[PDB]
């Protein structure tokens, strides 16, 4: 799956190299801007926008790009300046993008984009001496937005979930062309579309671990594996069987694993179209 | 062309890849199942569903493979067991998915790939242990539900016909965008996107009978390489002209090419729009 | 950008690949045809059709390639028949496609593109003696018919435009979808896919000459390089901005570099959005 | 840009030259004719004419020529040359416009159709009358337009813009109306004498090179008609004399009086 992060709010990845990279802000500056005034939104059990949903994931792709950037640090500075270069800058764009279009409006991040590209197409020697400026004068939870927990998902056995490869082969033969789409469709389709590409941010980077520094590919299978695997097939199975329906089979499976086994029906819950 | 053959149905390959490899009958079980049950709609001169337009031709196409696959060994069972993992498993899907959305209804089996999926995606030790079954509890001629015959096909010369190059690049500039279309659009479209597939089959198994064990090339371009330019000059004739037209035009023709010269008009015939 | 020439205008390139090679007359015989018949339309200051907007320049890109074609020839014959080999060929195909549509009809030369190909592609032995035959039995100013001149465009400085790589950028970030589109949507962008077009069959044409015969790519950002610029500013733009804010901002940015810069205001003009 | 000087008064350079090149009376008898003849009217704060206009703007290059050819006999060949070249399309264009004036238009470009199968008559058919035409001073070039030279006398020599600048905006905004046969405006006229006037001053400095003190006294009064005329086309008239106002009353204050910033001609 080609998916563009921008796509579905109007944006591409090329109409944001208009900007150039050192155009953006730390993500130190990005999110204590988020947390200076959407803290309290990013946090709560609701969608609220799709610019909600694509941040929450966005803050969360950050974290887990950084708990594997120091625990390479630990079990081998370069990998960190790699970070910073590749995955740090997509991170980057991507903040910045979604808490000014939350700031100061879609249309006018939109119309800012165009007229900052005029502006550095100019050569120097006849460009305006003001830039044009966009100004109009945290722990979150991945499932609450959509009625879960980690707590609920971890519920169910760690080896239940299946394959990364079958869950990205599902939404393939299943959701390509909506999860392609330039619409938004779903909260589900927006929180799934970010968690095919923070795989492939955290895929690059383990690869790149191995070619230059086979430990690493192990641990990214313990720890940012297992979170992967329940986040597609919360968000699969979701799109296929329903969200209330997930979210009852959840405590269906959950209790009928602590069950004895003299004492429920034999086979394991499945779910069925 | 990228054609899919499941596309025109609300399927797609990746979706019948959720079934395994040995899932699938063998042929023998698949064409006894629709000699059971269609062999008189099969051979009937009638279109009567794209389901059936689509299984004649599968039903054809595996036919030319299997007059290949003993001509090879004749004349060099190395050979049957390459064609028994290539072309023969997607003859194999192709007549189980065409035979069972005849027998339980085209949203049936769409419902059923989905629901072997979950179940093939869960881990063993979670599986339910009994999987998801779609239970509801022979000489076809490839222009008679299009109104013509092998006899009145070759009642023109056999050097009459274009070439395969021709007529693929015909389909190219003129069908691309409907032949790749997921939807039906006439008999004519769904006939032939069957026999643009089934030549790559045939051309892909005669280099491999080229470059392993070059006569073979030979012997294609003489008896299915002059099948495969009537069967697509038939239909892509139709589509431009209208099949009436084609239809008056072999008869036309025909008898033309029997009559001495001094007594018919001086040119060859010709379609044109 | 893959923007097909003819896509606009109910036509592909595989299409008119129907008609061979050597089908098509001369480009003295077809520039000719057009002066003959559409001199005084081809130099009207309005559209009039976009067969006019597509015509006009294909005449202007066949100068500037062969303004490039004798300058080789004093500065390095084998570069002027590379271009009628490669270069002149799509300009034969592309002269003929326009001027026939404006003498017999758009429906007309698309009909006759289908029954030339039935034709050619029988066998010479049942082939009809007489071909289909379609009958029915010069400076250009590329700113005129948008209101602007050569004189209007190089009123601004020469070092003033930006980069042809960050001109295709922006027309690929904002326009591919609409330049790749099937309709014609305005005549700005019937013109700036011919000019998207024609750069690359002279960026074909320099590297054709550094790679056998590095002083060219000095030269075509002298000359060609600097009229490209121009063309893809003044479209780009009159999309982004508005053709009658691009034709006063002309004379806005051009009165102010000829002012002193005491009696001006201190930063040069500039288009927003 | 390829203005004639004749277009928008109905005729060409090539019907003018019709008439030969000694026809022409002298420019003194042509400028006596025109001071007895239209002088309160050449003097006048009215145009009442394009005639009207298109000789003040000739009269005052005519003077402008003679400053320039008596300065350079002073640091007698440049006067037969300037009475061969300059001063013969001046005697062209005093002699159009008087006599457009006196006898009317159509009747001078009828005289010199009827002048051309005259002259191209052979000597021994061609008659011994040749055809005539019987049947009928300080000048400010600002005047007529509402300026004076003493209102734009206030703007330093660096304020306008260079001849070759000020050439490149009348070409690239006026071009169109500059070289068509009509009059289009008062301020379209005296544009295109000024653009031929500059033409006349400068093959005069390129011959007598074979020095540029005329961008010091010639084209600076070039530079102000080119800018004035522009100006008034651009952003109107009265938003150009009120301009002028405002700049005279800023560069007429001393510095640490007024703002370091002059007034800017725009909206």
């Amino acid at each position: 799956m080609d998916i563009d992060p921008y796509k579905e709010f109007g944006a591409t990845v090329e109409l944001l190299s208009f900007l150039p990279s050192d155009f953006f802000p730390s993500v130190r500056d990005l999110l204590d801007t988020a947390s200076a005034l959407y803290r309290e939104a990013l946090e709560s059990p609701e969608h609220c926008s799709p610019h909600h949903t694509a941040l929450r994931q966005a803050i969360l792709c950050w974290g887990e790009l950084m708990t594997l950037a120091t625990w390479v640090g630990n079990n081998l500075d370069l990998v960190v300046n790699y970070v910073n270069t590749n995955m740090g800058l997509k991170i980057r764009q991507l903040l910045w993008f979604h808490i000014s279009c939350l700031t100061f409006g879609r249309e006018t991040v939109l119309e800012y984009l165009v007229s900052f590209g005029v502006w550095i197409r100019t050569p120097p020697a006849y460009r305006p001496p003001n830039a044009p400026i966009l100004s109009t004068l945290m722990d979150i939870d991945p499932y609450k937005e959509f009625g879960a927990t980690v707590e609920l998902l971890s519920f169910l056995p760690s080896d239940f979930f299946p394959s990364v490869r079958d869950l990205l082969d599902t939404a393939s033969a299943l959701y390509r062309e909506a999860l392609e789409s330039p619409e938004h469709c779903s909260p589900h389709h927006t929180a799934l579309r970010q968690a095919i590409l923070c795989w492939g941010e955290l895929m690059t980077l383990a690869t790149w671990v191995g070619n230059n520094l086979d430990l690493v590919v192990n641990y990214v299978n313990t720890n940012m594996g297992l979170k992967i695997r329940q986040l597609l097939w919360f968000h699969i199975s979701c799109l296929t069987f329903g969200r209330e329906t997930v979210l009852e089979y959840l405590v269906s499976f959950g209790v009928w694993i602590r069950t004895p086994p003299a004492y429920r029906p034999p086979n394991a819950p499945i779910l069925s179209t």
